[PDB]
């Protein structure tokens, strides 16, 4: 944060040569002066380096407008101008508003300048900057020496040992200077909500749309379980989304709660839709609750929005028709919300109080905000009791939190402030919608086949695009109108091997062959379903990254048109297993794997083992603790229908759990064995694809066995 | 990790000129070239700087046992010997032990000699590090392209705002790449067990004399919680040990288990002993049992080692004598044991297997080693099932664990390794010693008041002294032998205001104010009692810091003994209250407030109130379950007499758990009600002495109020 | 304020190469690095140059006496001492009364000993600094913009003309900026003996052993006069 951008090179000495000397002290100061060429220059200039801390232009060459332009892109970035025939008539109360300081041209005037010019850095420094990080940053410049935990005191241990050397060149000074704990008083508690930490909070809580807020250091998952565990004390109902982390699963087992499952949608794809509108009502929640053993009328419910593919609620519906006092979005998908018009009436904290009822938002700041990783956020809209709700969080926060992961959350809080924030959330849309509308372009110009994305046909503007019932875009039967919303920024690209019917064509591509290509050429997607790939268009993607994206795409096809040997083309999966793909093809391996899918009919028998829930014997909580006690057994996999699951099974794909602990499979559930017996047996065909089942464990033998209550 | 060191100055040009063609041709390879002037220098060069790579030297002017003594200090770190006249005839086998390169003078050499160098500088690079740590520097010198979480990708997201840009300089580019998650499958899954996290376990497994690891990224608090859920199903006893971190208290608040707790000790000072051996008995636990209604025979049991202060216990006979099937030490402060043998037979892991019996140890690797905060690991030493486990262990950990943190882990694991982490180890014990011995010394020598340390009369060597029933330093009454031994790291220090006897003296010094003083001097200490505080000597605590420490404690006693103004010996204190403070100096605080000790008799009336255990009414997880029910209400303190406390009550000092949740006072347990008043009492005359007790709430009145069942 | 002096030439590279680096690292800080050729040199150089603020020496060649007899000229001037053989066991109380501070021999250590010896020197700047003194300083640090008397407004005014010009360059920029009046509420009120000027009263107080002390900017015939008219009222002898 120490550029400062100089205009000009008019030809007049009594103006130069005090520039000249100004470039020299601010040298002096540790400034880096760069020189653009013209104003366009240096609206580009600005546009691309956010380290840019100061512009210095001739206001007789340049009028104040200038500065308006400046400040459309960053209004709190300072400006300098210096007045030699305007006068203090020659401003108006427009650009008094702007953030300039004035300055004139005088020999041996540099000093005084550079110096005001400092302490105009400073002050921009201080303005942009959230309380706690300002504090942390300002506890690290002092220097202090500590003889408390962490221990490594600043990174010293670190410095003493070789391996510790490398460990500290690789992390950097300042990230070790930073991990402290609760015996550096100045920067309060998190735990205490005392201090830096407490102004954090009310920023965060201002920022987000919320009336209190919570920060989290062990991730959505931790902040799911503080929010459950403080709604439904034991001996409660809690209505949960079936299309729910497996953190709301682990809350079940630890708390002896009842839940009664929505029911969410699907395609023939196997991405997962919304929970349709009668699941809602409250006729249908109390037949529920009617056929549910020891269910009572559910005092907390939650709901996934958005889902991992990018399906938005209208929760103005929700909050208005579910019958329930504590309502919690898991959000974790969708921190981004409040910061773009685009997701209004979208996300939970939408919107103002709610009469009778407390709405909760947990959201993963990691996820698609830029923070550490583990980094999450509480968001409260509604009446709670402070004290007891700050045991339910102190229960599952460490006493030794990183203020690393802390800092980060108030950074994000931060970058969300202002024109540069709105830019930034502006621009990661239009960035999707660019490249949403280059796949379509080049799919039109393709001959032959071409990846898709999963869009409305004729996406023009930035906005979260519905899902109506005359489009079959989305591959949804019979949905729900003004209900469930798609987010530019989650970009599904569909690999061939569906048909628009939902059934399957004769030739595919497995996505996760394009994944693997990727993956060797540089490009992590973020998600491979069987034929659809997930793309993040996060604030940190750019436009080389997303020019990349196409070139790689370009290259698969090119390389699949081909038919290149897996030995070239999949070099990591030919040292998977030399022999087995010795002298394949791409194309036979693909059509191999499609043909598995294919003549073991995946699509629809995925769809039918997801459309039947299996019957509750006991809730998880029940389950767990009789596993727990050594009460469970491991059978095999066709020896499961009668028998109480012990376990979640959460299988690859679509990624969701299908088996819940103290579930049943019966002869209606049949449709779930199948479906598992079937990746299983698809599983074991091709080295570099293995079967992906959580809760289930593969034997020597090759066979699958469940652990079950005896 | 690139300083070569060349020990040569010989007058012979046939020798000279190659080496100066090396220099130049290391240096081309980005070396940094030093020339010690001796062998000392050059063995004191490498005792100082961790960052030397490589030894270069003549083989005619030095013998081989410089690389015995270089070895002796650093085992991997190469050295290159440039061998004249001595030929393959004039190596033993010993010397061939050692990790030397032979190198010849010839010109035109210089660039295969420094190929070679720079191999052996990256073998040894990998030699040293851990593999998961490396498979992460790894992926990170790829710089791959992401579209998945955590989505900052890297910190481009960062580098596109100008308070992210910030963060990003103040963090680096390594920290942000390294944070990445499970969507880079290369580095596999820390919830799996796969890939190189599984290699890390192992890694670490042997490193701490584990049978299995866990690695865990948020606390031993987290670490307690997976323990104790493993370990007691729903409706089992556990004994824990009443000087148990609050993490237990969340544990038992989160689960139905019933409680019996173990009684240890404690002295004047406050200071936390050790459990008597009586309580590890069969037949105390047997009629503990049969008094706690709802008990049975307790299927876990948890043991603080060592205490804060520094108390370990002897292991084997716990381990021997607990007849309970599962014992967890709660190991947060001493994960350094197994790499010095004076803590043999003082911690869980020490020994082998017990039969019938599975031993859990969790350290808080972030404490007392070189870890990130919230790094913890789990040590087993036994048979589990590890299925259920590793559900319990899911249950806690988030799905997107912070890498740094995790690899943060490992590289702790691997500073211990060698002749380095033994030397390491040991300075580090020998600098605690050699403080404490100054203490002593000053102390001695000092004409009136002078700080003192909690320690035996004539500590000598480098062991863990034994607390023996004739000495009286302690402050224990009638312990048991080869019970307790005191851990040298842990350093308290004594301020003025005790007496001998237990009872307080006259005049006396609360360490709170030399914790203030030393806050204001650029030192922080671990935690502050009545007349104490604790210092940590850890790995990082080097001679510099120690010398800092003692030049400040020598400051405040002039300081205190000059009775120099508030205003100018502790302004922040005075910031805090200027009127207050406007012309107090600094022996009239002190002793005002060691008056208000001594008046209201706080040793006597801490050590009573901690000397009764409260009635059981339920246990914490029916208070807290009731209390999430809305079934709680707030009441005074002078009216909790017979109620049913809701949360646990920890008052500071002494800063353990007084007060569990469901517990109720009772006239046997009137003491504690009147410590929790004094403590009231005493926190409202100083405006920077305040009351400090958790579970009770301050009133705009001023009284105090805690909140019980109705 | 800013002369370092460094004593030792010793032939080791292990102290010989870090000491390069703080000397690097101190210059880097804006300040004058000198080098005595011994003890002697070094008590002499201390004795003549009051603007010398630090000594850095090896403690393996001059025990810490060296210590007692820097400050047997200024008690306050710190010097920092480079520990590489001795202990903490090997000071003693008599020592630590001295303003010494220790650190080691380290390459790549310079940065943050180089930061320790600037606070070291912003400390003992500050002891030595009477209090309306260092308030005065620090204001005209704060480069304030004033519409106040004296008028000339921190020497604008003399910078605005050329006879002017020459009495500002004659007397400089800082006697100009410290040239305030009460209008700047901060540095207090000398007839209202309010803020650093009441504190510069009570310090001039203790330090010519007098009770009350106060301030006459118009001399000891001013002084004298108010005196009198105090004690003398009117009619008396
Ligand atoms: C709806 C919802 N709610 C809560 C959470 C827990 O949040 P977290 O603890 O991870 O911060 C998640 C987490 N999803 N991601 C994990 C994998 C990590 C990311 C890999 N790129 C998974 O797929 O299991 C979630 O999808
Ligand atoms: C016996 C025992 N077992 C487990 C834990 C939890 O370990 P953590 O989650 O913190 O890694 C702790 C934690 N103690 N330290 C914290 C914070 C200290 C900060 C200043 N150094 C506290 O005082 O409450 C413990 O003392
Ligand atoms: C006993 C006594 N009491 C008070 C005062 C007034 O003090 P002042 O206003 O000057 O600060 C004076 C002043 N004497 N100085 C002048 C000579 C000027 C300096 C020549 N180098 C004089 O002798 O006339 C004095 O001698």
């Amino acid at each position: 944060m120490n550029i400062i951008a100089i205009l000009n090179h008019m030809g007049v000495y009594f103006k130069e040569e005090p520039i000249r000397e100004l470039h020299k002290a601010l040298e002096a100061l540790d400034f880096q002066i760069v020189y653009p060429n013209d104003r366009e220059d240096l609206l580009k200039l600005i546009d691309n380096n956010a380290r840019l801390c100061g512009v210095i232009f001739d206001w007789d060459t340049y009028n104040l407008d200038l500065c308006e332009e400046i400040s459309a892109m960053n209004e709190h970035l300072p400006v300098y101008a210096f007045a030699n025939t305007h006068s203090t008539l020659d401003v108006s109360l427009n650009d008094l508003r702007l953030n300039v300081e004035f300055f004139e041209y005088a020999l041996g005037a540099a000093q005084d300048i550079a110096q005001k010019i400092r302490q105009s850095t400073d002050a921009y420094i201080d303005e942009i900057l959230p309380p706690l990080t300002k504090a942390l940053f300002n506890y690290v410049k002092e220097g202090k020496y500590t003889f408390c935990t962490p221990g490594h005191m600043g990174g010293t241990a670190f410095q003493k040992s070789p391996v510790g050397s490398i460990f500290y060149d690789f992390f950097g000074a300042n990230a070790m200077k930073s991990d402290i704990s609760i015996s550096v008083g100045e920067l309060g508690s998190l735990l205490d909500h005392s201090g830096p930490h407490k102004e954090a909070e009310e920023y965060i809580a201002r920022t987000f749309n919320a009336e209190r807020s919570y920060m989290v250091t062990n991730g959505t998952s931790t902040a799911n379980k503080i929010v459950g565990m403080y709604s439904a004390p034991a001996g409660s109902t809690v209505l949960i989304d079936r299309n729910c982390h497996k953190s709301l699963t682990h809350l079940m087992m630890m708390s002896d709660i009842t839940p009664i499952y929505f029911r969410p949608t699907r395609n023939a794809y196997g991405i997962l839709g919304g929970i349709p509108k009668s699941e809602f009502q409250h006729d249908t929640i109390a037949e529920r609750v009617a056929q549910t053993p020891n269910a009572t009328w559910p005092v907390h419910a939650v709901v996934t929005n958005s889902t991992y593919d990018g399906l938005l609620y209208n929760t103005d519906y929700i909050k208005e028709a579910l019958d329930v006092k504590s309502i919690h979005f898991d959000s974790a998908w969708v921190p981004y919300t409040n910061f773009s018009p685009i997701y209004k009436g979208l996300c939970g904290m939408s919107g103002g109080r709610v009469e009778g009822k407390v709405i909760y938002e947990t959201q993963s700041t990691h996820k698609l905000l830029a923070a550490f990783s583990q980094a999450s956020m509480i968001h409260v809209k509604g009446d709670i009791n402070e004290e007891t709700f700050n045991e339910a969080y102190m229960m599952h926060t460490s006493t030794s939190p990183h203020y690393g992961i802390v800092a980060s959350t108030e950074t994000a809080a931060a970058m969300m402030k202002g024109n540069a924030g709105k830019r930034l959330i502006n621009g990661s849309i239009e960035r999707a919608i660019r490249f949403r509308k280059e796949i379509k372009r080049l799919n039109s110009e393709s001959e032959g086949w071409f990846f898709d994305v999963w869009q409305p046909e004729g996406i023009d503007e930035a906005k979260c695009w519905p899902l109506d019932s005359k489009d079959n875009w989305h591959g949804f039967k019979d949905i729900d109108n003004d209900h469930m919303y798609l987010d530019p920024i989650k970009v599904t690209l569909l690999t061939p091997g569906m048909q628009k019917d939902g059934s399957m064509a004769d030739t595919g591509i497995p996505a996760s062959i394009v994944s693997k290509y990727l993956d060797e050429h540089g490009i992590i997607v973020e998600k491979t379903g069987p034929y659809n790939m997930l793309f993040l268009f996060s604030i940190g993607i750019d436009k080389t990254k997303a020019l990349s994206l196409l070139r790689a795409l370009t290259d698969f096809k090119r390389s699949y048109d081909l038919n290149l040997r897996v030995k070239n083309m999949l070099p990591s999966l030919y040292r998977e297993d030399p022999e087995f793909y010795e002298n394949m093809r791409i194309q036979e391996l693909a059509q191999g794997i499609h043909a598995l899918i294919q003549h073991h009919n995946l699509p629809d028998l995925m769809y039918r083992a997801f459309e039947v829930l299996p019957t509750m014997v006991m809730n998880p909580h029940a389950a767990f603790q009789m596993e727990l006690r050594g009460q469970t057994e491991e059978v095999y996999l066709e020896e499961m229908i009668g028998k109480v699951n012990a376990n979640m099974i959460l299988p690859y794909p679509p990624g969701v759990p299908l088996v819940m602990p103290g579930e049943m499979l019966t002869e209606e559930s049949r449709p779930v064995l199948e479906f598992l017996q079937m990746l299983c047996e698809i599983g074991a065909h091709y080295p570099g694809f293995e079967t992906d089942i959580h809760g289930a464990y593969r034997q020597a033998d090759g066979r699958y066995t469940v652990k079950v209550i005896k």
